[PDB]
């Protein structure tokens, strides 16, 4: 997959991962109100996906 | 282990794989006593590793 990434793979990871309801904004030497008006203002993103994805199947085996 | 296999080794798979009781002369277009001969002269060496190797063991599993 080296050199085959796509810039429309990106797009569509970042369009339906990075999600407000995926998301959290974490502020250190910030004041509340600023770090709420910035999400408020540029963090309300929607139309991504739902829960912690497809839940991971364990399967058990040995890679050597 | 490219670039890695040493001359001794190749010396050592000889010298206890490539024996008498592990070979067998095939001839096409060839006379039994000439293949006899030099069977007789030239291959007899002994001194290598002795049945089919160890028992191959059956295991099972996946590669992906």
């Amino acid at each position: 997959r080296i050199g085959k990434v796509t810039p429309v793979e990106l797009h569509d990871y970042v369009q339906n991962h990075f999600t407000s309801a995926r998301m959290a904004l974490i502020g250190l030497g910030v004041s509340h109100p600023v770090l709420k008006q910035v999400a408020e203002q540029f963090l309300n993103i929607r139309g991504g996906l739902g829960l912690s994805g497809a839940k991971a199947k364990y399967h058990g085996g040995e890679i050597r």
